[PDB]
């Protein structure tokens, strides 16, 4: 009926310490934050632990569709990795080969260069790609309401559920101020976007809460004995931090006129994998095509290929819609009565819980998958995948040409 | 005439769809849009719509004196009670977020589970299904296909918008035809599986992603307010059998309807499931679009919605307004339903006395003694009550 004959799958990094511990972090808490004992931004070995499952689990799935034989270790040229020069997505690849292929010593590729950035994962730092910052920030505005303060009164008691977690009335920032009113983050910072050529941002109260709320998923997807000082009560209080993190992505990853730039080489990279019968990736030394091509990346890269591609989706069991090792899958599937070939689309993660508890996965304990819908492909399956060309010129439509990566 | 107390009684926010499945694919050829939210959860944009509410409330509550013009409202003046689900609890949230932005008022609710709401599913009684059955099938005109003929125009307008004739459910071919309906009653439930069940479902689902203001709503083949009220006439006409039906309504909306006796009627009382001091100026109170439904049904009020489609809208709010006459020290009862109009809520439209809700003036027929703007009197009010419960769902 239908052979699995192709697979590019995008991955976050797994598992990781913070990005960052300030001042301000501090000070919107009377109570103090736990320590992670790997720098600040790094993979963790249990971060690792969960890739190499979800490594695992598509071992053992790709196998029973014929995509990988039943073997030790996959054939030459079946397998590839790249990742982004960051310990934190180079070790997600290492991971995830020690669950795909233990024992098979698979190359995980990346730039040498391990101070400067790779332009796969980052365009905009490029000279030939920069934002039109007024066309990119009134876009991001528009999408907020045409004001910050409206989008703020939108997510009015998810801010409500972080202050009560902080206890943020108890805190040093509302040390001075009194009124009828509670303290409040975001009148203690107001936000406001600010675009630059080769960056976005929202500073403020929502970018805060998106590190913070993302602070307390990491601590629990980690293990950590007390998430945010005991105080997150349930899947509706967890949706309700995490919606701030979410929709600060939404915002300044997601929102097209940024998300089409900066999702263009990992598009082309895409296109390239389930297209062509013959090519050398000219960067990385890759010949391709490949039967698994494995990308180690973040969530604004996630976010940007949601935006880009239109692929609107929320996860069961999962607050984080670009969850640590989360994966965006696509699938070249040949139908075997004309041999023509179509593209399904998939997002394989961990419930929060199954990171939590190291859920070992199978085929009988499945890791989680949603099926994503490409709407705008002219021609469909039956079983709603896009068919190959419709999928490329998708492709070709979204992408920016001044974004490409021609090194 | 001085306003004292009010009792609302809201359907939760803008959500998502309750469920995808097998036959909602194969019903078109086309996919649908997906939610970023969970199935049934509220949106955000949900949660703002509801907001709008509360502010237009503040506004119309102090204007009438029944709150003071002040910043938050003082202890045992506002207190409100959503059901255990997160769209019902966040729309609790939300209209407190419009109604006293940053007072910190609780939503209360049980620590799909509370027996306010669902007083039958949960066991606390049972519909005698021969009865329930019989009933619902003499207001269907005899039988589900007696009724499918009195929609046929609603489900062509439906087979058009799903592209019917391509769909894989079709490989002449229509919606009753291919997916023949049967009435189904339980102990605990009453159903419609088939077209009836399926449309229903599919029509408020192309309101919901309207309300929403998705790009794509119906795939852009919901063309003018006639295809919206022929459309969710299916979804209106499966809430009126399956919900409304006095035999049905009268059991699932009797928590409710204590609820609002005992907060109309006392002088004083510790209500002993949430713990909510009564009586107070505003309870508002967090519930489904089946809620309305079994209230409408169960006190016999019949409403059309001016520019909103469903009957039972998304934030739709029907509320009793406990009057004084201060003439004669008289206490009066006026039911009223308050909602926003599909283009508002696709529009977000910022609500005020300016640019006020939409409001249906409604009256209750049954009641003994009445006024002469058509209120029920306080005595009459808990006499009619006391007619239509039934005591053994009493939650209580
Ligand atoms: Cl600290
Ligand atoms: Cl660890
Ligand atoms: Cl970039
Ligand atoms: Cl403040
Ligand atoms: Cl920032
Ligand atoms: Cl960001
Ligand atoms: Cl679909
Ligand atoms: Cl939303
Ligand atoms: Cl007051
Ligand atoms: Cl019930």
């Amino acid at each position: 009926g239908m052979k699995l004959e192709r697979v590019v799958i995008v991955s976050r990094h797994g598992v990781r310490a913070p990005t960052k511990f300030t001042p301000i972090m501090k000070n919107v808490t009377p109570d103090q934050w736990p320590q992670w004992d790997v720098p600040l931004g790094w993979l963790t070995p249990r971060g690792g632990e969960l890739v190499s499952e979800l490594g695992q689990y598509q071992r053992l799935w790709f196998t029973s569709k014929g995509l990988l034989n039943n073997q030790t270790c996959p054939s030459p040229g079946q397998v590839a990795v790249i990742a982004d020069t960051d310990q934190r997505t180079r070790k997600t690849g290492e991971a995830f080969l020690a669950g795909l292929a233990p024992k098979c010593q698979i190359q995980v590729h990346y730039q040498k260069d391990e101070e400067k950035n790779d332009p796969l994962f980052n365009p905009v730092k490029m000279g030939k790609c920069s934002f039109n910052t007024l066309q990119v920030c009134n876009a991001i505005l528009e999408r907020a309401g045409g004001n910050i303060e409206l989008y703020t009164q939108r997510y009015q008691s998810s801010f409500r559920t972080l202050e009560n977690v902080l206890n943020f009335s108890q805190s040093e920032t509302c040390k001075t101020t009194e009124k009828s009113t509670k303290c409040t983050l975001p009148e203690a910072l107001p936000s406001e976007l600010k675009c630059t050529p080769d960056n976005v941002s929202l500073p403020g109260a929502w970018s805060l809460s998106s590190t913070l709320t993302e602070i307390f998923l990491l601590q629990e997807a980690q293990g950590m004995p007390q998430v945010a000082w005991g105080r997150i009560t349930g899947e509706k209080e967890w949706r309700d931090l995490l919606s701030l993190h979410n929709a600060q992505f939404d915002l300044l990853q997601r929102t097209p006129e940024v998300a089409r730039s900066r999702a263009t080489p990992l598009l082309d990279m895409i296109d390239t994998a389930l297209l062509t019968n013959g090519t050398t990736e000219n960067r990385y030394g890759i010949k391709l095509p490949v039967s698994l091509l494995f990308i180690a990346g973040h969530d604004t890269n996630l976010a940007n290929l949601s935006g880009a591609l239109d692929l609107n989706w929320s996860l069961p069991g999962q607050p984080d819609n670009t969850p640590p090792g989360g994966e965006l899958v696509f699938e070249k599937w040949k139908r075997t009565s004309d041999n023509t070939d179509w593209v399904q689309v998939s997002f394989v993660y961990q419930t929060l819980r199954d990171m939590r508890d190291i859920q070992p996965l199978s085929l009988e304990k499945p890791a989680g998958k949603v099926d994503l819908k490409l709407i705008a492909c002219e021609e469909k399956n039956s079983q709603g995948m896009c068919s190959l060309k419709s999928f490329s010129r998708l492709i070709k439509e979204i992408r920016v040409p001044e974004c490409a990566v021609t090194e």
